[PDB]
């Protein structure tokens, strides 16, 4: 439920690299590049890019504003869902750790924490510092996954 405090949007748009991941949903990989940028409503258009055979897919996921700065909803038509994003922790510079949460509807259940890094490489007390974010947030060692470039 922790937001980072005294959030500033604007420093946290840009490219960012999906680097790691833990969820309690056995089926949801590689690392992705995502590109945040501002939404009409105040909130954020996250887009991210993955390869198939030969071509490069682009999905746009709007986060919307939620009461709080570094809160936001996320409405998901084909799973007939609603869920809470934020983020919990970041630098701007380097990482932003992320939680996401079903709100409404059949992924009410649904619980995921996301490593996003600046670049690439994430360098090793990155990966300490998710590790332990999944473990306060009650994943276990098993369901955490790092994400490889390429
Ligand atoms: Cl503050
Ligand atoms: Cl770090």
């Amino acid at each position: 439920v922790s937001v980072q405090p005294n959030f500033q949007q604007d420093k946290f748009l840009g490219r960012w690299f999906s680097a790691g991941l833990a969820s309690n949903s056995s089926w949801l990989l590689s690392m992705c590049k995502s590109v945040v940028a501002p939404a009409t409503d105040g909130g954020l258009n996250l887009t991210s890019t993955f390869l198939r055979k030969n071509q490069c897919e682009t999905r746009t996921m709007l986060l919307q504003p939620a009461g709080s700065l570094g809160s936001y909803s996320y409405r998901s038509p084909h799973w007939g869902s609603t869920y809470s994003v934020s983020v919990v922790e970041t630098d701007y510079d380097q990482y932003a750790l992320l939680y996401s949460q079903g709100s409404k509807g059949p992924g009410e259940d649904f619980r995921m924490a996301t490593l996003y890094s600046r670049t690439q490489t994430p360098r090793a007390e990155l990966k300490e510092k998710f590790t332990a974010f999944c473990k306060a947030q009650g994943f276990t060692e098993d369901t955490i996954v790092f994400l490889p470039q390429t």
